[PDB]
């Protein structure tokens, strides 16, 4: 049976996901009392050639690079470069499948360097300041950031305080900002999907009914408290709420817009004018913004309401 096999992905998928996260934040915790010291550093290589190459590189992190960028890195000694290194880490273009290889890249610095954690976190906060201002949206690199961000401090490389916070942050601007225009839905989708369970509590319907159906044990939850996570799944709920407002409205407006073309319909004959070329615009959108709707009460465990 399909269903099955897809059952048995999402679950390895879970587990492979906990496993790692919580295998990275051991060794991130406890990196403080085991940097290496002066002598070590003194037998890696501080030339301005090499390290200025590096910092470049970082600037298009990859997947097919994990290796060759972790080569790199252990023969460089970084010391002096740290705020120009978290500069292009910061900048740079991730896809969905690059960030588990960046996170292990700020794992590597943060181990190795004290000076790391403190200048990511604070380059981010100037980033977040930059974007409030500037306009023209660029919502592909604010998913693919919130994700990042969340990874860093589920991994521990951001303490819950500085990172939750930080998360938080940019979450409430998402729910002021889509509060008409859901803009940044596939934003939020991608965050919970990612992230969800360890930072909002998520546990979707999907993984409910893959559980109980198949009786396959899923990943806990244990990184982020439940009482930290609260907040989070208050954003999200009243976030999907104002999306459920959105979607019920454009239900009304479709169909008092299709009875309203059966009295033009009626009324002077029909003419596909540029209304059988508006309605499906309207029409597009609404499937779109319902998938999305769908998607979301899914992750967060709620019904649809219900579309006469």
């Amino acid at each position: 049976m399909k269903e099955k096999e897809e059952s048995i992905q999402l679950h390895q998928e879970a587990w492979e996901r906990h496993h790692l996260r919580k295998e990275l934040r051991s060794k991130n915790q406890n990196a403080p009392d085991s940097r290496p010291e002066e002598n070590f550093f003194s037998r890696l290589d501080s030339s301005i050639k090499k390290n200025t190459a590096f910092v470049k590189k970082l600037k298009t992190i990859t997947e097919q690079q994990r290796d060759s960028l972790s080569h790199d890195f252990n023969g460089l000694n970084l010391s002096k470069y740290i705020a120009e290194a978290v500069a292009s880490i910061v900048e740079a273009k991730l896809k969905i499948s690059d960030v588990n290889c960046a996170v292990h890249l700020c794992s590597l610095f943060h181990q190795r360097y004290a000076d790391f954690a403190p200048s990511l976190l604070q380059v981010w906060k100037k980033h977040f300041e930059a974007r409030k201002e500037e306009k023209t949206p660029n919502i592909t690199k604010l998913r693919t950031d919130l994700r990042f961000i969340a990874e860093l401090t589920i991994v521990g490389i951001f303490t819950d305080k500085e990172g939750l916070s930080l998360i938080y942050e940019q979450l409430k601007n998402i729910i002021n900002a889509d509060r008409e225009s859901h803009t940044h839905v596939s934003v939020v989708i991608s965050f919970c999907r990612h992230c969800g369970d360890d930072i909002a509590g998520l546990v979707p319907r999907k993984v409910k009914s893959a559980a109980e159906k198949f009786n396959l044990s899923f990943p806990p939850s244990e990184i982020i408290s439940p009482e930290k996570q609260q907040p989070f799944q208050n954003l999200l709920k009243e976030y999907f709420t104002s999306l459920t407002k959105h979607l019920k409205r454009d239900h009304r407006e479709l169909q008092n817009t299709e009875r309203q073309n059966r009295r033009i319909l009626h009324s002077k004959g029909e003419l596909s004018e540029d209304r059988h070329k508006q309605y499906e615009e309207f029409a597009m959108s609404y499937q779109k913004l319902l998938a999305n709707s769908q998607s979301l009460a899914d992750l967060l465990d709620e019904n649809m309401p219900d579309l006469p």
